[PDB]
């Protein structure tokens, strides 16, 4: 790879792997819009199967960026509007407490304290309905941000209703296929399983467990190559020829809410660049209930931004960040869930060196 990339990746990631005992890792650096790939370690420890450019990793919450873009594409298609009440798409939620909860609120975790997880016992649509009906809001809609799978998971499920497609089928047809993500899956086909890394959690070989709204919240598995393509697509939305998808990507990177120095997009989270790295390395906002300021109209994607998302499942840790104005980005995929500050510090060190 270009030597500037060689040196910073080597000096940054090699220590990280050793420090965190990561079994296998893949990194892509997008530099002047072009991808460069790096791989370390093992997709299967026992069988000493190396991580490759074809290795599939669980993206965890980075999947929410796909959900946000799919939602954006639906808005651009005129199928849904973010101001639409939830009850338009699920009339059975009609109640005073669901008054004024809109798709926007679901997409951006501002519905008023929807739970962090959908309960393990929820398996049927009837179970799901009871869960959302019985929920007791902590706050008025559009006042507090509380990051939650039950919020964006519902958004994803409702956003696709007017399409007449399942969530998986919509994602495939409207996002994966046009962007040429041919090794990105919600459900890994049996013949592709050969590429699926084991995750490792405290020594156990594990894969993500099925759960309600999993596809919408943390469902995606992908390769380092496809993730690089995802970053390229998000860096340069104008390059995408399918108009609604182009528009959808731009809508997902718009700033709908602000808290402290941080902004909420659809799936994507953002800050103005340059950032103070302490506040994203030691992020005190992301996982806390924080008051938010609405931005109306939402600020179109700002080019001088740090746009990012972190993800984890039981056995995997992922991170994506990019800076549109610099044509620069990074994807880090690992088959161990390791702490967020170490991921973010590594990504910032690399991008800061290349900017
Ligand atoms: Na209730």
């Amino acid at each position: 790879a270009p030597q500037q990339i060689n040196d910073i990746v080597h000096r940054t990631i090699t220590p990280l792997i050793e420090q965190q005992k990561i079994p296998g890792m893949a990194v892509a650096v997008i530099y002047q819009g072009k991808p460069y790939y790096f791989t370390w370690g093992y997709a299967d420890i026992a069988k000493k199967q190396p991580v490759t450019q074809q290795t599939l990793f669980e993206l965890g919450s980075v999947s929410k960026t796909f959900t946000g873009v799919l939602g954006g594409d639906a808005i651009a298609r005129g199928e849904i509007k973010l101001s639409d009440p939830t009850t338009k798409y699920w009339p059975e939620l009609t109640a005073k407490q669901w008054n004024g909860i809109t798709l926007l609120h679901l997409a951006t975790y501002t519905a008023g304290g929807l739970p962090l997880q959908v309960p393990d016992e929820v398996k049927s649509s009837s179970d799901l309905l009871r869960f959302y009906q019985n929920w007791q809001p902590a706050w008025a809609p559009g006042t507090q941000r509380l990051y939650a799978n039950s919020s964006i998971g519902l958004f994803g499920a409702l956003a696709v209703k007017p399409s007449g497609l399942s969530f998986e089928q919509a994602m495939k047809t409207r996002v994966f296929q046009p962007l040429k993500l041919n090794h990105t899956w919600i459900n890994v086909p049996s013949a592709e399983e050969k590429n699926y890394a084991w995750g490792y959690r405290e020594g156990k070989a594990v894969h993500v467990s099925p759960r309600a709204l999993d596809a919408e919240a943390y469902g995606v598995k992908s390769t380092i190559e496809d993730m690089a393509r995802w970053v390229q697509s998000n860096l340069k939305p104008l390059d995408i020829n399918e108009k609604t998808l182009q528009q959808g990507i731009q809508l997902a990177q718009s700033r709908y809410w602000q808290t402290g120095d941080m902004y909420q997009g659809l799936g994507w989270e953002m800050l103005d660049w340059p950032v103070n790295p302490d506040i994203i390395i030691n992020n005190k906002i992301a996982l806390a209930a924080r008051p938010v300021k609405p931005i109306t109209p939402p600020t179109p994607a700002v080019r001088a931004s740090w746009v990012h998302k972190t993800g984890a499942t039981g056995g995997f840790g992922s991170y994506v960040a990019f800076i549109p104005e610099k044509e620069l980005g990074i994807v880090m995929l690992a088959n161990k869930n390791y702490p967020n500050p170490a991921r973010v510090a590594a990504a910032w060190q690399i991008l800061n060196a290349l900017q």
